[PDB]
């Protein structure tokens, strides 16, 4: 019932978009977080470990989108600068835990000291459509996508982000 | 007249929603496109020289979303193939021009008789969202952000893209 | 699992949205249609009729929006121009259907002839909408609740609505 | 730069599905305020009245999609009930201004107290949409041709109803 060319249209249309989302996110992701020489996949971790205050690094791999033996390198690069902590179960546990250190926390906080989302392309770009909306867009068709593939645990990282955010302390003036 | 958290909320948003998107394509379509030792930039440069046949390394970086640097590495390598030849133009050039092979048409041809949407994450997950509305998600608002970036001459690429595929030989069966 | 107040919230949205769109249609269909001394049901039926030839008048009640009662009584105000045409089917059959006559099918034409998209309303205030989506909008989330509502069979008007508008002769110049 | 073919199809489009709306949300609206001896018009004033306490008639007429003169009738059939009261404005005022009275609120508390969303028909068609978008659908694209044409103060009626909805006392139980 459906043509392989509006298949193929429809993949076209999606890859283009998608690789011109994260490029450019990248670039003011990098810029941002470059001063701390980090990257974006350690900085999810952190942000990952503030929002899940102690995850198996597989599902830190699974909210990150990473591999798991990734996600394990970088926390262990993380550990070794005092900027995240690690941990074992009892009874019998093949999982190593994770969590984050007042030196990891006080990087977020002098990074979100330094958030101008002037600079970020992204944010610009969606100013448009906020007039017209009145509101940041949702893009709601994206986010069904993304639920009917990773799953609804990997979306609750959304709604653990956005009650985290909104009870937080000193982003900038005021 | 906008809060620094409505923003922080939305980049949060849109980065591990991006992140999401690029991943899964990248796997689906490395996949697709590694029985021929190929990577997606490589393909991206193979594709963007059957919808425009003559562009600079310049222009195919901006479609491409590479960099110059970059998208010279493998335009080079890809002539080294006989998937791709080299142009100069008259009076005084600097620039570098670009066009298709029989060699690198008949590669894309022989991909996309391997083209199963099934096995291709995105598809599957966006027929839900066909089915309630009828055809494929256009997903409009992030279209919007992308041309309110790129710029509209980036954007024609989706029009050259549809229209080719529009007028194409035997993509599968039928 | 769903807050009354989120639905009433809701509702007030919807409603007072819906009422906005039906009375700005009802004035530009109004005088569209006004010169030749009709409204807006029975003009209904006559397009119902060009885009399905012969349908019982419950049929048009259906695709109309109306009862039962009122469109009999506007197809028999419509016959009684010569506009429209009744046939009653064999065997035993409660039904009474309906076609169309050339002289309700010129009226349908000359009003084609008199159609200033600039004049109504919604035409001009989709076209922001337009510029940036490059089409006119498809309001998905609204089709989607209707189709929920009426069933697919009244939403069927539309696809015969765009093909037999596809296949059109003289809308106006060229 | 725009066809008169896509114009009428879009034209056909939003006229069937906003009639579907309109037609749809009367009969639950009718039904749900019939008990009072009530109709459409009359309520909305009543509610237009809770969400803007003051109001020149012409204002009524304007948030509620009345004519002036129809708004006026409504109102001084709600007077002589009541359920309104009626002033006027010193200096020199040609307007003629609106109040609720405790009788009129009452009326609207058990109203309130017979809110049934699950009667309502638009409710539960958008129950699927808020199932895949995880809240009830915002329908933007609607939203921003009726600013478009009805104007910004038109739509300051939707804040001012979410923020009096917010801060409301016995919707139901709870």
């Amino acid at each position: 019932h459906y043509s392989i060319k509006e298949a193929m249209l429809f993949s076209q249309r999606i890859a283009q978009l998608s690789k011109a989302l994260w490029k450019s996110i990248e670039k003011d992701w990098q810029r941002w977080i470059k001063p701390f020489d980090l990257n974006i996949n350690e900085h999810h971790i952190l942000w990952i470990a503030y929002h899940f205050k102690g995850a198996s690094i597989s599902e830190i791999a699974k909210f990150g989108v990473m591999h798991v033996s990734t996600a394990f390198n970088f926390s262990k690069k993380l550990e070794e600068k005092g900027l995240l902590s690690f941990s074992k179960k009892q009874d019998d546990k093949r999982n190593t835990y994770i969590e984050l250190t007042e030196k990891g926390e006080e990087v977020l906080m002098k990074l979100m000291e330094t958030y101008d989302p002037t600079k970020n392309a992204v944010f610009n770009g969606a100013l448009p459509l906020r007039e017209l909306y009145g509101k940041f867009p949702e893009i709601l068709e994206m986010m069904c996508i993304v639920r009917n593939i990773y799953g609804d645990d990997f979306m609750e990282i959304f709604e653990r982000a956005f009650e985290n955010i909104k009870e937080d302390f000193i982003e900038q003036d005021g």
